[PDB]
């Protein structure tokens, strides 16, 4: 029947339409993902209901009840039965849910407000008067924290004690946070992202140095479910017919400002 496609408000993957107050259903919504989202429901043949997440997080494991929230969340305590949204394929995840092969690759990257004398993690990790963070909730601050890398241990070490708070609950807030330090905030999450952000006025922010890792968003399905065979092969299909990447060409460099 109507297939629970559990996403995240993350511009360019899903945003609001100018006018979606006076919009319904799956009309409110467009993005990379909702473009994704109705490639693979053609392929698969399945109805689906788009349902932004109820606590807007990626998903992550609570040390304290063990709970999964966010959308990896969803899958797990059967709320949803597919996730469309650019959700980094990790070990903790792959665990307790099913992902397709990836549909975009990417890495951790640096985002500073241009101007800003940062030009790798070496450069903040070595230094205090600029403030750095994460998203909270997610792949990107798992990676701090589980890495062994000294560069990386000790920029965890600063982070993780950081006063006030340098996690932020949403790319947005990172960024905002980045535009109003006037140089004293830098933010870490994926190139994908921070490449955006980039090509969107006031222009006044940069992806500086290389990624710190390669990794790719993938489809998440519960585990064993039977739709992620023929997600994952939809998958496949459209990236060897270039869909994805006049998807990304359309999302990210057609509406560039800068
Ligand atoms: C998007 C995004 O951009 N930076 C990030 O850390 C994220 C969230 C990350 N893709 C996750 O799945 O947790
Ligand atoms: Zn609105
Ligand atoms: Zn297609």
């Amino acid at each position: 029947r109507t297939i629970v496609v559990t996403t995240i408000l993350e511009s360019p993957y899903v945003m609001y339409k100018k006018n979606h107050e006076q919009l319904e259903g799956n009309e409110r919504y467009e993005g990379y993902c909702v473009d994704l989202a109705y490639e693979i429901a053609k392929h698969v043949r399945i109805k689906y209901k788009l349902s932004i997440v109820g606590d807007g997080k990626y998903g992550a494991r609570d040390p304290e009840t063990k709970i999964w929230n966010g959308m990896v969340g969803e899958l797990v305590y059967g709320r949803a039965d597919i996730a469309v949204a650019p959700l980094t394929i990790t070990l903790v995840r792959e665990e307790v849910i099913d992902f397709s092969k990836p549909f975009m690759s990417l890495g951790i990257s640096i985002m500073i407000k241009k101007g800003t004398p940062i030009e790798s993690a070496e450069d903040l990790a070595k230094q205090t008067e600029i403030a750095y963070g994460t998203l909270d909730s997610g792949s990107t601050k798992e990676f701090f924290r589980r890495s062994k890398i000294a560069v990386y241990e000790k920029m965890w070490s600063y982070m993780k004690s950081a006063e006030p708070s340098v996690f932020t609950k949403t790319t947005a807030d990172g960024v905002a946070r980045v535009r109003k330090s006037k140089g004293k905030f830098a933010f870490l999450l994926e190139s994908t992202m921070n490449e955006y952000i980039e090509q969107r006025k006031p222009c006044d922010t940069m992806k500086v140095g290389g990624n710190l890792d390669s990794k790719g968003y993938g489809v998440a399905t519960p585990k064993g479910s039977a739709l992620g065979t023929p997600v994952n092969l939809a998958v496949l299909k459209l990236s060897e017919q270039g869909i994805l990447d006049k998807l990304k060409n359309k999302w990210w460099y057609d509406k560039g400002e800068c």
